[PDB]
């Protein structure tokens, strides 16, 4: 009679309840039901797959879920027809698969309904138009999470032996960890260049105070290397004339950033509330299934018309006409952003303080990125004194337009060309050149992005793997690679070079995609992986005399 409709959590189920009527009987599954557990019989048994037997697998129920797949299968049959409400990356693709497959029944029973969020509309949407279960996407998911059963279970074997009990590879993790290890050994061998820098205070005819750096000496780039040097240049431009050569006045504006995607809201997250990549993704996990955001997994800065006209709505009304673009902005599946505007972080049921914070962030990034530019009113004066050349920059707020959704927050004074200016004091100071920046869970996540190698459903996963599994850290918010990330980084790109390669590793990902679009196929995907792989893992296993793995 009625329909039965799937979701992966209790939480995702409540929401979705209150959108659906009493056609409808909504049920969890209460997580993923079924999953994976020259050959070698026991390795094909641990890991559920046989590459040698055309990546025939043998997936198993979850343990506990057997009684779970008794209560749908019973449910299965009072209804007409089965909706799979699963998240709608190629991960709840594979999720509904696995549901449709235990469940069994004739195909033609089943829908799999997609949505960024769970709100009335949304959900009427889904719903109304209900799609079939794409096998690209299942394929696609499956491809990826058979060549990371691979990698882990085949060459953690030989990093016991060559070098440690316990050790795990990871696919993509690896290539992770290689990022860290190259920046520590970056900073290890870095020897820092001294220079300094002359700044000079200076008086306007008005007797306004003027601060200055030294910008050029005998018109080519100024850098004392040394105390003699920057001497030398003091003892002159002790000596000499100040006098505004050219006042450079331009009007400049800020723009709003583009709404969230999972990258850019890891970074902004750690950064502007010290929150970690982790709890950042189990939050917004919580706010989109409470039904408070759109689908925290998207690489889509995407807006709907008609989240961009609610947003424009609220700008005019709550901030006003001169804070609202004459036309919506567009930045370019949907960003992470509010599913009601009108909804404030205060108002969060369910919540807990950071969750709200996290909400509140997404919710100002949503409104400024609709908002108009800053405008400010910029000033460059360029001096010059004797042999020197020297400048200030300034700017004076004109319109806050964006900030205005931000919390609460140099002015030169004003001078004329040709104007002499006075000199009060010479400040020389001494400097050193630094080494490149360590990572930052946020740098770490954007160069992850940057490079091509991590994806929404990743991410975080990528991150958080290779810390527990003692191959970096992180200590004052910045990131160490360990020793044993050292050792085993070499051990890895000498013997698998293709596997740590950075291009290649894109690539993959992108591989991945093409299966997702039906642009190739999984097995023989998996099939150039596996020979690229083994070639790679016959050559590793042999004596270091013969090229394979140095142990210790």
């Amino acid at each position: 009679g009625k329909a039965l409709v799937i979701v992966e959590s209790p939480a995702k189920a409540k929401t979705i309840n209150k959108y659906l009527g009493s056609d409808y009987v909504v049920k969890s599954s209460v997580g993923h039901i079924r999953d994976l557990p020259d050959e070698r019989g026991a390795l094909v048994n641990r890991m559920g797959v046989d590459p040698w037997h055309n990546w025939e697998a043998h997936y198993e129920v979850l343990p506990g879920k057997e009684k779970v797949v008794s209560e749908l299968k019973q449910l299965a049959e009072k209804a007409d027809h089965i909706y799979l409400a699963t998240d709608l990356d190629r991960e709840g693709e594979a999720i509904a698969w696995h549901l449709r497959e235990v469940i069994g029944g004739d195909d033609a029973r089943y829908s799999r309904v997609v949505f960024n969020e769970i709100t009335k509309n949304a959900i009427r949407q889904a719903f109304n138009k209900p799609g079939e279960l794409n096998i690209d996407r299942v394929n696609a998911q499956q491809a990826r999470r058979f060549m990371d059963r691979v990698v882990g279970y085949m060459v953690s074997p030989l990093l016991w032996k060559k070098i440690a009990r316990g050790l795990s590879a990871g696919r993509v993790q690896s290539v992770a960890v290689r990022l860290v290890v190259e920046r520590e050994r970056e900073i290890k061998a870095f020897v820092p260049e001294e220079f300094w820098e002359v700044d000079a205070s200076t008086t306007t005819p008005s007797g306004e105070a003027l601060a200055l750096q030294v910008t050029h000496q005998n018109d080519k780039p100024f850098r004392p290397v040394n105390k003699e040097q920057t001497q030398a240049a003091v003892s002159l431009l002790e000596k000499a004339r100040y006098s505004v050569l050219e006042r450079e006045d331009k009007p400049t504006t800020s723009k709003p950033g583009a709404p969230f995607i999972t990258s850019t809201l890891q970074q902004a997250a750690s950064t502007r509330l010290g929150f970690g990549v982790k709890k950042t993704m189990m939050m917004a996990q919580r706010l989109y299934e409470a039904g408070y955001i759109t689908y925290m997994r998207t690489d889509s800065t995407n807006l709907s018309q008609d989240a961009v006209n609610m947003v424009r709505g609220y700008i005019s009304d709550n901030f006003g006409k001169k804070y609202l673009p004459e036309s919506p902005n567009q930045y370019a599946h949907e960003a992470i952003r509010p599913s009601d505007v009108n909804v404030m972080a205060e108002s969060l049921k369910d919540m807990e303080a950071d969750a709200q914070k996290l909400y509140q962030l997404i919710w100002r990034q949503f409104v400024a990125c609709q908002m108009t530019p800053a405008k400010y009113d910029s000033t460059t004066l360029t001096v010059g004194a004797g042999d020197f050349r020297l400048k200030a920059r300034g700017r004076i707020l004109r319109f806050d337009g964006w900030t205005k959704v931000m919390p609460a927050l140099r002015i030169l004074p004003a001078v004329n060309k040709g104007d002499a200016l006075t000199l009060v004091e010479l400040t020389p100071a001494q400097h050193f050149t630094k080494p490149p920046a360590r990572f930052s869970e946020a740098s770490l996540v954007k160069e992850l992005e940057k490079r091509g190698i991590g994806r929404p459903s990743t991410y975080a996963s990528i991150i958080s793997t290779i810390q527990d599994r003692g191959y970096v850290r992180v200590e004052n918010r910045r990131f160490y690679a360990e020793k044993m990330g050292e050792i085993v980084t070499d051990r890895l790109e000498e013997n698998f070079r293709e596997l740590m390669n950075y291009d290649f590793t894109a690539q993959m990902e992108n591989s991945l995609d093409q299966v997702a679009n039906h642009e190739a196929e999984w097995k023989a995907v998996l099939d150039h992986f596996f020979s690229d792989f083994t070639q790679q893992l016959d050559k590793a296993e042999k004596d270091p005399e013969e090229g394979g793995m140095r142990p210790n």
